[PDB]
């Protein structure tokens, strides 16, 4: 089983249900299934990267690509005011899935400071 | 059109430079929302991430490798949290894509 046994390890192979939003050889954006924002998704490497603090230097095309990806999926779904990208990071950045994804919300005003 | 981020990567006005390359640079943020609180930024005028092109994928990425190795050395050993904002719903403060690096707290959810 590629990609590993966290729930979006499962979620790439098709194990566990989710609302694709995008999908390609390097990615895949879906909808959170607890929502913060009226849209909020997640992109997601298809590469299994426990965390930022452990991405290794030749990550970084895909890691842009996630915020490509990201950004393309937010102009589809009409979040023409605006949105913000969130990465969380280890037990301050309150993450809970231990493999790499970016957060997209929008469709309301977000504040200030970002939690 | 220039920016304050502008003036800052052409040494303008003065910032608390924590790294610098060739292609970005990263120093703290003048109003912290967290006792770390510091900016990736390309030297490259992208003005918000909504017009990126995808030649920009590997800058993108470099900004956040950049972000997390300002914040291992910043000592953020249990965590942060990383932010683009884009447009007024996003909060976007100013025309010039960077990335927040927030850390050294408990981080809140929804963020924002
Ligand atoms: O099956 C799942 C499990 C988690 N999540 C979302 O993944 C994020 C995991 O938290 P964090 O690691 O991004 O803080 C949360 O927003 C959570 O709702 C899902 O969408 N589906």
């Amino acid at each position: 089983r590629p990609g590993g046994d966290t729930i979006f390890g499962k979620i790439i192979r098709k194990e566990i249900p989710a609302k694709i939003i995008f999908e390609d050889d390097r990615c895949l954006a879906f909808h959170d299934i607890s929502p913060q924002a009226p849209t909020h998704f997640l992109v997601i490497p298809k590469k299994h990267i426990s965390q930022i603090s452990v991405a290794e230097d030749d990550d970084e095309s895909l890691l842009g690509h996630l915020m490509i990806v990201g950004k393309k999926c937010a102009a589809d779904l009409g979040l023409n005011k605006g949105y913000r990208m969130v990465v969380n990071e280890g037990s301050d950045g309150g993450q809970s899935v231990y493999h790499v994804h970016l957060h997209v919300l929008g469709g309301r005003q977000m504040h200030w400071p970002p939690g």
